[PDB]
Formats: C-alpha cells, structure tokens, sequence
C-alpha cells in the first residue's frame, strides 16, 4: 500500500509519498490516497 488509509496535516508527508495527496474532510479527519500519475 503507498499512499491510503488516514491522512493528517499536521503530519509531513501527510502519507509518506508527495505524488500523493491527504483528503481532509472528516470535519477531524482526514484519509490518504495514491492516485496514478
């Protein structure tokens, strides 16, 4: 798995992998995904 599960801001890399990206909407969470590229 590279970029999934939950994604935090406050964390940096948010996931561990730049080409992804954290999706932050639970009002206090966040989830973390690696889309292609």
């Amino acid at each position: 798995a590279d970029c999934n599960g939950a994604c935090s801001p406050f964390e940096v890399p948010p996931c561990r992998s730049r080409d992804c990206r954290c999706v932050p909407i639970g009002l206090f969470v966040g989830f973390c995904i690696h889309p292609t590229g």
